[PDB]
């Protein structure tokens, strides 16, 4: 039994789906267990980096181990989609044309070196034992530490585009970009963008405002520090259509609150291969009807519905945090203290305003 430090990177596709993907697959492993995971990182590469490390402990050799990634690193389908590099080995110093541990780049490259002192801060680079690697560190400078984690918990972010959310002034539209701002500073893993409140909309005009913002969040994708996963908020099944066509790489999620057309929803799912989530307002009659028409049953959250994996939207509800004149400083805290408390619990997902 020996501890390695592996280093986990990725500038593509759903970046912290191939982060848990790759650790998912080493733990599934029956000759390793997995002892601590790192914080989440950004470099700059053209998308941002993201990066962490796992400490794992395992019987398999340096080389084996290295067979073990690289075939990861296939599963994951690898802008590189998935890196993964043995960091290091205890005091474990190895020179072979295949591989030399502790990595030859380790003391050269921030995002691999500050999560693995996260995972050792006593730990010393057994060629240079003099070598005060927090030093190293900050000489490279250069290096976002997220409050995204790789927690059981995801919380999505709400991006409201309807008339709720209106402030816009003589020459400025910013209030929604402000928001995604602010929401993936303080570390929404997802975000749930939905445009609509009042007075019905359109299909067409639905799809207007959808379509405006996914643009504009592409044209911001390399100046990102965090790449959300993105869940679409719509009951209309012609604005998934219209909408998947458009974004479907960009898109992770559907997030329907209302059931209409479930069965063309479901088939529209299925093709483009989405995770689908089933609001009340039994749960098993829609979960049949999916999983018939195609939908891998894994894809698929349930949520109670103030108003199978689990995802829960209780911010700024009075009803369940106790109703409602109080002010969005007030409802958040209810919230953010009850966000705080289903993250202890199993809760898969838990869709917020603010973290
Ligand atoms: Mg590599």
């Amino acid at each position: 039994m020996v501890q390695y430090i592996i280093g986990i990177g990725t500038n593509s596709g759903f970046t912290i789906e191939n982060i848990h993907l790759a650790i998912t697959a080493l733990e599934s492993q029956q000759n390793i267990r997995i002892i601590r995971k790192a914080s989440l990182y950004s470099s700059k590469a053209d998308i941002r980096f993201l990066n962490t490390a796992v400490k794992i402990s395992s019987s398999l050799k340096p080389d084996e181990l290295l067979v073990l990634l690289k075939d990861i690193e296939l599963k994951i389908g690898r802008p590189r989609v998935i890196d993964l590099d043995i960091l290091a080995a205890e005091d474990l110093i190895l020179e072979t044309d295949k591989l030399t541990i502790p990595h030859k780049e380790l003391i050269n490259r921030s995002f691999a070196l500050a999560p693995l002192l996260e995972l050792s801060k006593g730990w010393h680079h057994p060629k240079y034992v003099e070598w005060d690697l927090n030093i190293r560190l900050k000489e490279l400078g250069e290096i976002v530490k997220l409050k995204q984690t790789l927690a059981n918990t995801i919380r999505m972010g709400i991006v409201n585009l309807s008339n709720q959310s209106f402030s816009d002034g003589n020459f400025d539209d910013n209030q929604r970009k402000l928001n995604l701002d602010e929401l993936i500073q303080s570390g929404a893993e997802i975000i749930d963008i939905g445009a609509e409140s009042a007075k019905p909309i359109s299909i067409e005009e639905e799809f207007n405002k959808l379509n405006e913002f996914l643009e504009y969040f592409k044209s911001q994708l390399a100046n990102l520090i965090y790449k959300p996963l993105v869940s679409i908020d719509t009951r209309k099944l012609e604005v998934m259509q219209k909408i998947l066509a458009k974004h479907h790489d960009i898109i992770w999620m559907i997030n329907d609150v209302e059931c209409n057309n479930i069965e063309q929803k479901a088939q529209l799912i299925a093709k483009y291969n989405k995770k689908y989530v089933i609001i009340h307002n039994y749960i098993e009659q829609k979960k049949q009807i999916l999983l018939k028409h195609g939908i891998a049953q894994q894809n698929i959250y349930f949520d109670i519905g103030f108003g199978l994996k689990a995802l829960v939207g209780h911010s700024r509800k009075p009803s369940v945090l106790g109703l409602k004149d109080s002010n969005l400083a007030t409802l958040d805290r209810a919230t953010r203290e009850l966000s705080r408390k289903l993250e202890k619990l199993d809760i898969d997902i838990i869709r917020v305003h603010k973290i």
